[PDB]
């Protein structure tokens, strides 16, 4: 019988084969058992004993190792972080196949991971996974933040709810989407987080998504055992190995702290190091705005023209066709944007719809979809282009792919040459629709494997990557930091098709975040869209206090102001705050958290003294009495708090804030309250 501990002491995982050669272990934190025994295996697909991969092991050496060491992201929530575990491996034997295989724990402080490893051997070479099998046994009913295990889309609400309650809530939780493939009563996405009665807080996932199948979880609620179940290719299998070849990992990161859930760097500790040698010379982040609300609400078109009924690229001639008068992509009004971009500081302007071809984007599953280089008669190129250097802005890139991915390879070269010939070094990628080649999903081997091909190519050209509805993140921007950010779970733009959950940004920090940063486009101060378009009456479940509190509460190197620049204008006093808050971080101080209830976060800007402040919170509000002695004693901080007014409240008051400037110190204290829905931020700037 194995046992592993972490540095502190306050971990064990004991690891055994049982007595029918099934390897299992368990884990538990401050003599708690967070991980109840649970078995590790494989089941492979046929070329009958061969598939068995689960049992019938015996322990055939075992080795251990420590490690510590502190390592730099180009950009991230601090400067340096500290990679620092008691390691386990255990290489298993089976018999009766005359093969083995590794077992490898890393136990931190704040949790565990753990991945098979296939080494190369006689027996072991090519082969095909059928279903992974590894167990997370649950000490009781736990209560659970989560979204419907789904092969296709991650734009689901969060439901709060107990583990015996999942099976009945499903139904209600999966909601409409034009490409969704939910696999079970029980089954839901990582990562989850979960909150115990015995005050634990414990968070399952995966880190280094590669080669490999996304994995999501099935509950087996007989029993509170959780169990990986991978994404399924076309034929059904759940990937193709050759060996010598990894497993992801699975973590456990689990505290009776919350709060140490969000300080936690597992997913990126497990990560490959950086394998772009310049990164930093070229990798930076981006404060941006963009011709985007307007199609998003409905107020404006993608699409060039209304006339025809479908459009043949390269046949269809533009030019002949009538504009429907609602192109928002068109040249004055992106240069409108450029001048406003310029005006208040932004780095660059997102614009969609640049593209022949958008007329067809929709549920079509059409192949030759877009070609990401033509533009429409109404856009500039080249005008566009040398009107922002002008103004020392850059123009980002809109590759949506329709989810036509051969065609978007056939063309990615091409794309991003076209894109370093006109001056756009940043990229918004999306994959809306069922994925072409058809038959596959949004999150199996197949799909992950071009998601990073289109990252590791954009490297060669050093782009910068934001991919909407690719597969989640996991910790991957450590060995590729030029992919800025993804979508890949339920954004602002939901907030125009009926709305988020009022409590959703104080779970995405502790499930989506976890693993990468999120393009989630806050800052929409106007949160009525009948204003943008009178047949939207959808509500934005926030106030503007709140709105502004994301720029610190949603951790990204990548932030859009996402309002159009009118709606700013109205509220410039408010707009203040985005314009003067940083993207990149020293440091970060978890001041307060709660899954579903509240998150309260500081962080250093870069290079700076200067500290940025930002509550976020559900429906009950939150009041926060704040210490700053994250504060440098004896410097003085002119200090600006953005708060919800006393009546404010998402739906009835949304745009009710004050804005108050005075000094602080790290002697200050201040009292202030989170309305329903609402939140607050604060610049603190030293003198
Ligand atoms: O603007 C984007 C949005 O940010 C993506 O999440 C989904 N989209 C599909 C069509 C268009 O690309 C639109
Ligand atoms: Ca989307």
């Amino acid at each position: 019988q194995q046992k592993l501990t972490s540095p502190d002491n306050n971990l064990v995982m004991t690891f055994q084969v049982d007595s029918k050669g099934a390897p299992t272990y368990e884990l538990t934190y401050k003599n708690k058992v967070v991980i109840k025994p649970s078995t590790l295996g494989l089941e492979l697909k046929k070329e009958d004993s061969k598939t068995n991969l689960y049992d019938g092991f015996e322990v055939k050496d075992t080795q251990t190792a420590t490690f510590d060491e502190t390592w730099q992201p180009v950009w991230g929530e601090e400067k340096e972080i500290r990679n620092h575990y008691n390691e386990l491996a255990v290489t298993l034997y089976q018999p009766m196949n005359d093969r083995s295989i590794v077992i490898r724990f890393r136990l931190f402080n704040d949790g565990l991971g753990f991945r098979y490893e296939f080494p190369q051997q006689k027996s072991l070479n090519y082969f095909v996974i059928k279903e992974e099998h590894s167990q997370f046994g649950m000490n009781g009913d736990h209560i659970a933040f989560w979204i419907p295990g789904d092969y296709d889309t991650q734009e689901y609400d969060y439901t709060i709810s107990r583990l015996s309650e999942i099976r009945g809530l499903m139904k209600e939780a999966i909601t409409p989407n034009s490409s969704q493939t939910p696999f079970s009563q029980t089954g839901v996405q990582t990562a989850l987080m979960m909150k115990t009665d015995d005050g634990l807080y414990i968070n399952l996932h995966e880190a280094a998504l590669v080669d490999y199948s996304c994995m999501h979880l099935n509950l087996d609620d007989k029993n509170m055992v959780f169990e990986s179940w991978l994404t399924p290719d076309a034929k059904g299998d759940k990937g193709y190995m050759q060996t010598p070849c990894n497993t992801p990992w699975r973590t456990i990161i689990v505290s009776d702290d919350a709060r140490n859930i969000l300080a936690s760097r597992i997913t990126l500790n497990l990560n490959e190091p950086c394998k772009i040698a310049d990164a930093a010379s070229w990798v930076k982040p981006v404060k941006y705005i963009g011709v985007w609300w307007d199609m998003i609400t409905g107020k404006g078109s993608w699409a060039y023209t209304d006339e025809l009924t479908s459009v043949k690229l390269g046949e269809t001639d533009y030019s002949k066709t009538k504009p429907n008068g609602k192109h928002s992509a068109n040249t004055a009004n992106v240069k409108r944007y450029i001048d406003f971009a310029a005006a208040h500081g932004f780095d660059a302007v997102l614009v969609e719809g640049w593209n022949e071809g958008w007329e067809d984007w929709f549920g079509n599953s059409k192949d030759y979809v877009f070609d990401f280089v033509t533009p429409y008669p109404d856009f500039d190129v080249k005008e566009i282009h040398r009107y922002a250097a002008r103004k020392g802005i850059k123009m980002m890139m809109h590759h949506e792919t329709s989810a036509s991915v051969r065609n978007y390879e056939r063309h990615m070269d091409k794309a991003y040459q076209f894109m370093a010939d006109n001056g756009y070094n940043s990229v918004k990628s999306g994959y809306v629709g069922n994925i072409i080649p058809r038959g596959e999903h949004h999150y199996g081997q197949w799909m992950n494997n071009h998601y990073l091909y289109a990252v590791k190519k954009a490297a060669d050209y050093k782009i910068m990557v934001n991919a909407h509805e690719a597969t989640r993140p996991t910790g991957i921007c450590r060995t590729y930091p030029n992919l800025i950010g993804n979508e890949s779970a339920r954004g602002t733009e939901y907030e125009s098709f009926g709305g988020n959950k009022v409590y959703h940004t104080t779970i995405l920090p502790f499930t989506r975040l976890v693993g990468g940063p999120m393009d989630y486009t806050p800052g929409i101060f106007e949160t009525h869209c009948n204003k943008m378009n009178p047949a939207n009456n959808s509500q934005v479940r926030s106030t503007i206090a709140r709105q502004l509190a994301l720029y610190v509460t949603m951790y990204s190197p990548l932030q859009m102001a996402a309002d159009i620049p009118e709606n700013y204008e109205r509220f410039m006093d408010a707009f203040q705050f985005i314009k003067d808050v940083a993207l990149d971080w020293d440091e970060t101080n978890y001041l307060e958290a709660e899954p579903g209830e509240y998150i309260t976060i500081a962080r250093k800007a870069k290079d700076t003294d200067d500290w940025y402040v930002g509550c976020t919170a559900g429906e009950n509000g939150h009041t926060s009495k704040l210490v700053f002695d994250f504060l440098t004693p004896g410097k003085q901080y002119i200090a600006t708090v953005y708060a919800d007014a006393k009546d404010a409240d998402w739906k009835e008051n949304p745009q009710a804030y004050t804005i108050k400037k005075g000094i602080l110190t790290n002697k200050s204290k201040l009292n202030l309250h989170a309305a329903n829905g609402g939140g607050y931020a604060i610049s603190i700037k030293e003198v």
